[PDB]
């Protein structure tokens, strides 16, 4: 009944912004942690008995083509092929979807190794469930590859000069659109602004990673394409973001 | 042979006061913000924690990820995910809204809205519905000390003029965009059927006894939404008449 | 031997206005009987050693601010509250909706102790889901307090001269539209065509009752306000039905 | 093996339109015998100290406003009305729904005295499941009153000149499809083709009832007012009639 | 591999269109056997005994008029006619539907005895489901009378030359799409091209009957007035086809 | 601890092109392998009777009429035909959908036997699921009766100039949203979209067969008239694939 008094006081405690801000960031959407996934990949790799490094390159390639269902994906699909499918999901114990933050599946090794998943999408690109050129026929000019994957989001810094990393942002969205739309069929028939909403959330999780620095980001940015030494966006990029502009 | 015991019932004391004694005995109440900030204080000081902090910590976490504890823990780095998990051990955190008695992130924003409406002024660009995007909507840049529903605790609806409607229906231009935020359900119904879904709980709290008529003012002045001459900010009175036109 | 002879002579056979409606309205849709619901509540709370007729203030006034739903807006009210509402439930046995008609609840305690209800809605009319000020904004004027809920249709004599009957009728139509849409969200993006087709089936049970007289409900229309006297009804009255005609 | 030859031979089998129909009205799809029905309120009705031909119009009367469930609707009406109703229940020993053809239903005394039943609905349009009100909207004019009930088409001609009753039967049909809509909200959602489907089996056998003959169907409709005496169709008729046809 | 080699060889393989329509109907969509209901027909009928040409012939006539359920349609029948119906049932063990192919319906009856219920759909034409006066209205002529049954499929030869079966197939279908309509008022709403494909499989198995021959279904196509002597198409038969083909191609 | 570092070292790492394109062959959408479904058909076929070309030609035409379920069409067929049915279920151990790779449907017998499956849809079009004349009305034209089975798919060669193979793909795809919506009723509420994604999953793994090489395919498309010896496409195989282009 008097409790007016200690509730009334609290309209003069600590709202500093280094603090609040601080736990925003510590209770920030993550979907899994990329330090944790890379260790794990090396012990269970190593300990195995397994050049790890050429098996990521597989794990990405294979993610890339067939998607995130290791145990699906082999029913259908050659035996040469589905044998060391099989085998990776032995030694680093694959899962699919997004369960626990251990769990290691195929979408998190092409997030957490992207500088390597950034570069084989270069080759890759008609391979892919949203072929190179459907990107280059629904982009006013040749989509870059770079992008053609949800894994280009956790490169891409958002505190650069002029808000350049907004519109890379909105770049890539053209992709993760269509990406949406085909590996979700249900997602088809809902316009832009449905589907964009699907994947806004796992997507700025990735944006907003503290696992590559504001400048090794930029690194990242420039030796695959995106952006140039001088911190200005290609011409693909800001034709690409502002016709994802124009479904909002 | 029983209208006698019926008709005469004109007669009966209809007794103002001990009605309404009734009403507002009956009044839909969701919990009590008396009980909530008591238990938070006897589980946080009998666990030998620091409880202040812990309020902080809980409407910060309630203002972006919502109001399941145990779900958020699932999408969350384990650095947060832990301490989320303590605060759901020490005060017995639970979803929705259960019994009265039971601490929900929610209720906690609500019960100590004095802090939980200073900290919506920094993580404005955090919340599920951005300050930017209320920018948008309204025709000026929408008062952060309103986006959110635990602002209804604080409004007096007898304030003169009618202001307190005014502050009310300013505030439903956020509820109707929460509302479609937090159940896409909601997003195709337009802003008729949304803001009758609200429109019960929110104005539970908006003829809250907790605070007086004169603590109100007080925390409406501090935050900006109203002056000392109780004139309402221009932010306020055009979000209404944004608010009258759904 | 009965092939046509008995069929075809229906065509000379009666069939007055007079003796019919009396049949329709024997036949006539009921949801419950005001006679058995007095009954039950007498009888159930004198035998449980409690005033009844203290209880049955407090159940209409629970039912004109919270519902028809005991059992859950329990869950959302105040522990003083809360406590006489369960025992409220224990003794006279409450349900909720309208299920059999010996069943007893809050919405028919209203409906059969109108003439107290008829008196609490000039109270209370600020704490009911429709306000009474939302009223008066609908209606030109200040819409009268004692047509704020569905039991005052259980008084209103349609046999009244000048079809007075059917003009109060339309006019407790104006807030039972509002009613319905409040209760009912569903129905708000309906017009009041539709809302008021989803009551006139109930609400003419309630008109056509034989539990008060024809000179009982005159009696309790003049003393409550809604007509005088001498059979006039009141300005607020009439600018109320109007503008539910207009619907 | 040599069966093909036998069903072959029935090219020469007999096959007279005389014992042929002889068979089809052994067949015809008929729910009850209107003549059957009379008789046994006749017996019962008169084996008894009651009144039939009072009960005969009581059980019209609560066919027409309450239903087919005699047992049901007595729990929702008044006691002074419940109380007669479970006397008519008693002496004619009433059943609900369409059993056997000697057992006798409020739908099938309102059927089997339909000329009583076509005088009765004039007065009591406003206390119909579906109202007269709502007839008058639904329509371009005021619907015939005494359309609005299924016992009218068994005193429909479709043998009259221009194929007059395949008008009056589609102008019954107007009321049939709320009617249905009414008494089985399931059948709401149904557009009217599949609503107007669910009854056209029964009604069909009302209309060629050979209780009525085409003369005595003749005096029935002159009388109620849905035809004249020079066989000419009311423009209330024929106007409800062509909404009909809009509807399939 | 040399598979490659073995499967790019079968373009020399030869696939003359004569015995792969034999396989086609060898390994064709078969409801039921007709022989094998004339048979079970005459074994159960004879060993009670029954005059099972007369019970064939009431069989029919209740089918053409009441459909494919026996159990049914009893409940809404004259008792002095529901007996009979019930004694067809006990003797012949009558099903309702589609089931096995040794269980026996009225629809099987109507479609093995097809020669007989070609000819009593000229007496009760007014009788039926869809009324004969409905098919004239629908039609631009008087519809025959004989196509107004799912049995008239079983009789017609899509081996005449021009391809005239394909016409009386097509002038078939304009009942079918209508009786169709009736029995399954779901159907209603769908246009004539999704109601032709609900009965366009079992309908032409009945068309690709090897019970009767081509020359048998030569016969009764003329005894019944859909063909003359001279394969001459009926001038009703052509302009029923033409209205089919009107709202399918 | 710097797990940075080495995420960040497969910047300058070996990415092949080779190598990987390798990879992507090895994960390829592969449902069977032609070579290994006419290798069993041969094994299996020479060790028990048995002409086994002419038991090839009756499971496609099995296959083309009746679907893919051998143990559900026996039920419904006539005995003459069930037997011989029932005895290709035995020799060639034949199963239903798509399971193992080793294991022989009706459906792959017609992918690996495709030439002469595209050889017997030019005489039983009338018998298929969707009927020949139906596709003459869906498309402008005669729709080639080559494509009107999913084995086509397999001998269609995507890397054709002008991009004809595209062309062929998207004038096959026009019977395949109605083949789809054939055998699944399910897919026909839905629209063209919705349907083609149902099945440009395998579909694609036949246009990219390395079964059959990019002159054999030329040689499978010239034969048959989809395409010409100029590599020139037919009138009816363009103008069903602009319908195609139109859904």
């Amino acid at each position: 009944e008097n409790y007016r008094d200690i509730a009334l006081a609290f309209l003069d405690e600590s709202a500093d912004s280094g603090t609040i801000n601080a736990w925003v960031n510590e209770f920030a959407y993550q979907g899994f942690d990329p330090k944790r996934i890379v260790q794990l990949v090396k012990e269970r790799g190593t300990a195995k008995g397994r050049d790890w490094k050429k098996d990521v390159k597989m794990m990405i390639v294979l993610n890339l083509v067939r998607g995130n269902k290791p145990e699906a994906m082999m029913k259908k699909m050659s035996e040469k092929g589905a044998s060391i499918v099989a085998n990776l999901i032995s030694v680093y114990q694959l899962k699919e979807g997004n369960p626990g933050r251990d769990t290691i599946t195929l979408s998190r090794v092409s997030a957490a190794f992207v500088p390597w998943t950034v570069q084989a999408l270069r080759v890759l690109s008609e391979s892919l469930p949203v072929s190179g050129t459907t990107m280059d026929a629904i982009a006013g000019v040749t989509y870059p590859r770079a992008m053609m994957h949800p894994s280009f989001a956790g490169i891409i810094d958002l505190d650069l000069p002029n808000g350049a990393g907004a519109t890379i942002a909105d770049a890539h969205g053209l992709f993760m659109i269509e990406f949406s739309k085909t590996i979700n069929p249900s997602l088809r028939t809902k316009q832009a602004n449905e589907v964009a909403a699907t994947f806004e959330k796992p997507n700025m999780a990735a944006m907003s990673g503290r696992f590559f620095t504001r400048e090794d980001k930029k690194k990242l940015l420039i030796a695959v394409g995106i952006i140039d030494e001088d911190l200005v966006l290609a011409s693909a990029v800001v034709r690409s973001a502002e016709k994802y502009r124009a479904k909002v």
